[PDB]
């Protein structure tokens, strides 16, 4: 619409209404040149990586624009204004815009650095709505949109692994030219818009259960089905066997018949906080619940929506079970238990099983008299890892503000209650990925023709301003409970700064992982 | 259009039909000056040829846009799929775009 | 429809449409006398299994009619083009037909 | 239309109207079990032939009907009445039919044979309509209906050849199952029909040219165009060199400028019908033209239409040159002269070249005079293989009551002058190929299942009559002749048997070969 009118307006705003909260959040970005304009081909061979590790796949002259954390569009109070006041919430629709397109010239001399507009050139935007490129969004990178507005992103590259035989490659493995698509090229006075519908996914569960299902009796009645009590006889004079059979009654209700079971299990390693407490070696790979897939193994992380811990068993987390999330000023590799944050899931101990202790014991033999003179004990064994038996019934793992929202389904024959196990949605037709570059200048050519490929180009970079705009449909609680429910708050206190703020640096932290869980419901 | 606006977009793909098959290239290109701006006779004379190679021709200061091979319109995919499925084939037609100077 | 005049043609064929294949087969089929019109009771008492080889059940005269393999309906050279060209296939519809007996 | 009703009736006719002809002809054929309804490999592997001789192939159960010959349509006396008065002719359309189907069962028991009729038993016809099987037609092979109207004839086996590498196959070599297609299954009451259009095919000439290429002009005047006549004195006192020129005139007619060529050659070795004056070795495939394909040589035969042999010297013929056509009683190997019949192509010396001798002389080196004290004396090279060059004329080969009709042209990218080298129409959609089988019936089969296929099949064969009606365009004469033609005649002298007739044993002959060039036309 020309260079001196802008294209867009800043839309960062939230409106609640009865049913919906449709947030918006606009933010500023700056995309680079990548790779120099080339596709690259990435693999292990020079890293020298253990088998374990090896990989091959391509990184390309793309950035893609993610928005898949829930502080890229619920500021702090938000949050906490959904997760106190509604049972479950799921996107329903999403606006996409990009406007305000600004690409820069970058020229070095003698060590000064001069930036000019660049006023004819491009960046090429596409959406993948096809699905026809890896999808790479999901797996929790980093490159989302910053959760404080006034923060200024960098656009992260592009790059996808594909089939490997170690550090090679096999028949089957893909390239994809991201050139060979339909690629909408905007100058600085043309902007970018995108819509899309979300699938009808189920509520995520913003509540936790006021019952266990362990204890989902009247406790004043007893049964009408009984149970054998005692194989031997009770008075004790005497060890004569027998068949004696109770009632199902308040004052023993672990024996009394159920309907139901604890969801499945994949057993962690217990790990304390307190270093002290823990064993004197490293066992965060030897000691690891693992998986194993085409010879090579993967610490699962965190699998199976379990409980972190027992009651009065904060100090323990499982080794590979929590999501962590680091503070910041927290380093790449091998920061501090102070510098990370350990979530827990504490609330889903209702229905599911605790990440460290076995799912429970199983029968293991058959139990005999002496006759066949060689009596037979009966026998348990510890069952660690249980698969989804008939009855079961389980919670899936809790959103946070800091984490991610949705993951792509993939696309397989058969897939067993596929939701994310980091947690959120799972979607057949995630939001599909927005892919940008900066179309390539090329420098001042030679005056006689080459043939060869241009390796000198203009280096420049680009930045714009991104909206994202979600609709979200909210389910509210229609709670009969009597007291007061728990509730996320700010600690009232004098402290030195304010929580889910800037310092005096100017520098947003946020100082803890906010979860979903806080109102109730009977199970 | 104007400074601002782009005069097109990035149009390469292919789509296969029931009996036809459409390729979509864009390209970027760059265009030097040539025998600055001057037209020029070229011969074999101050190249001392042998019969066989002599000539006689002009080099203009224009450049041409070339497409005439296969590879700028099938992806190897593309061709594959067209020569393990196809008896034949043959072109229909064709557009050209130039745009973002 | 008489003794002389033929309830069937030979119908095997395939044929691709866009987005269906219909495959068509013919075959010529022998049918004995089973049992001697007898049903029978078969066991593995006679046979002395295993105790994991036990069975009961009964032997009838009909035969029965049994299409279930994917080469009773594709040649190899329709396989191929559809497993190189297709990224999955299931069945829609069937007609059988029973003819010249 | 049931047992005891004809499905249809015997048409054997010729109507002559204005510009067209109708041939119909109706036969009896039999069609046995071939195979023992298997499809079986066939190669040369075990022939242990030559490297020219190596094939590789399939020999199906299917049989196929053939009518491409000119008397499967035509009597002695209707192709007489076409040569003797029509400039041209050609096909234009045909309908066949089968008809009257008896299956007949085969026991032999202690060595006497008993026939039964099988009154429930088919026989698959299907036409070739798409021409998706491999073209056997158009190769002169025998099977064909027999000329006379009176005979029984055999149905032939269908087989076909696909790419060999030696006696081997290679990837590309195909296989087909004639099962594959969409049969029309027979019993005794029904019939089957199909018809056929040809397209738009030259008409063949049944014409000679009263002119020769080479005595167009007029024979009083004189030409204006002058030429090179001497280029030493002809005084001849002295030796000298000079540059005289003449004008073309009617005394020296082969100086003459001129504005045609004759048709390309390729020489032929010249063999004589005497014996005594050939040369005592074989040379029947070391001194022949044949060429090379893939490593293999094969024999031309008979390749260019030309002349068989120059004015007065009918006792030589080409020695593959020629359409040899065998008597009766004329062995399948090392028959003799007297037992095959010799066709010739006088008719075609107006236009084409004489099959045994040279196109021409050439220029093959720079003439001068002696300086470079080095006279050159102008040389002369003798041309035997002559392609199309701009300006040649020539005619095809004759076709003959005896022999074939069509050819399908190869499915190519290019083909010069698509006219089969045997004589006859080559058509792109030639007639297609009609297959019948008799339908296996299996004998008794065991008590008890076998998923062994069936070996042990009912021993069958089946009889009907068939009848093809070909419409024929013709081309009259037009002619201005005073003097009366040459036409084809049959002779008057008491003989001992009538010509084209049975003899008294009852066995159909053909005394000699009938081609169609009688009536001529200028050139």
């Amino acid at each position: 619409d020309g260079v001196g009118n802008a294209s867009g307006n800043w839309h960062c705003d939230s409106t609640w209404l009865g049913d919906r909260v449709i947030t918006t959040s606009t933010r500023t970005w700056a995309l680079p040149t990548y790779n120099n304009h080339l596709y690259k081909q990435i693999s292990s061979a020079s890293t020298g990586a253990s088998n374990d590790n090896h990989y091959f796949g391509y990184s390309t002259p793309w950035g893609y624009f993610d928005f898949n954390r829930f502080h890229c569009h619920f500021s702090p109070r938000d949050w906490q204004r959904l997760i106190n006041n509604n049972w479950g919430f799921r996107p329903k629709r999403l606006n996409f815009k990009l406007f305000n397109i600004q690409v820069k010239e970058v020229t070095t001399n003698d060590g000064v650095t001069t930036i000019a507009n660049n006023l004819t050139s491009t960046v090429q935007v596409f959406s993948d709505s096809e699905y026809q490129l890896p999808y790479v969004l999901g797996s929790a990178h980093q490159g989302c949109l910053p959760p404080f507005p006034a923060d200024v992103f960098m656009i992260p590259q592009y790059g996808y692994l594909t089939l490997n035989n170690g550090s090679q490659a096999v028949g089957r493995s893909s390239f994809y030219c991201l050139e060979y698509f339909p690629s909408q090229m905007l100058r600085t006075g043309n902007n970018f818009t995108f819509s899309y519908t979300f699938e009808e996914v189920p509520f995520h569960s913003s509540y936790a259960h006021s019952q266990s299902l362990d204890r989902l009796m009247n406790p004043l009645i007893d049964q009408y089905l009984y149970y054998l009590n005692r194989t031997q006889n009770q008075s004790g004079s005497a060890q004569n066997k027998d068949l004696l059979f109770s009632r199902g009654s308040p004052a023993g209700m672990s024996v009394q018949p159920k309907n139901w079971l604890p969801g499945p299990c994949y057993r962690q390693q217990r790990v304390s906080k307190t270093k002290t407490d823990n064993n004197n070696s490293n066992f965060t790979w030897t000691g690891a619940s693992k998986y194993n897939l085409n010879g090579r193994e993967s610490i699962i992380n965190p699998g199976t929506a379990m409980a972190s811990h027992k009651d009065d068993e904060d100090k323990f987390f499982p080794m590979s079970g929590v999501m962590i999330f680091g503070k910041e000023s927290a380093g790449a590799s091998n920061t501090a238990l102070d510098n990370v944050m350990i979530t827990d899931e504490e609330e889903i101990k209702a229905t599911n099983p605790v990440a460290t202790e076995r799912f429970g014991t199983v029968a293991v033999n058959f139990q005999s008299s002496s006759t066949v003179p060689f009596k037979t004990d009966p026998a348990t064994g510890d069952v660690h890892a249980m698969g989804a038996l008939p009855g079961m019934v389980w919670q899936d793992r809790d959103v946070y503000l800091q984490g991610p929202i949705w993951a792509k389904i993939p696309h397989t024959d058969g897939h067993f209650h596929p939701s994310p196990l980091m947690g959120g949605f799972g979607l057949k037709n995630p939001p599909p990925q927005i892919l940008i570059k900066n179309t390539p200048v090329p420098a001042n050519p030679p005056a006689e023709f080459s043939a060869t490929k241009f390796a000198s180009f203009i280096t420049q970079y680009s930045t714009g301003q991104v909206s994202v705009e979600i609709e979200w449909e909210l389910q509210k609680e229609n709670s009969k409970r009597w007291n007061p429910e728990v509730q996320y708050t700010s600690n009232y206190a004098k402290s030195a700064n304010v929580d889910f703020t800037v310092d005096n640096n100017g520098l947003y932290t946020e100082p803890r992982p906010i979860g979903t869980r806080y109102l109730t419901r009977p199970l």
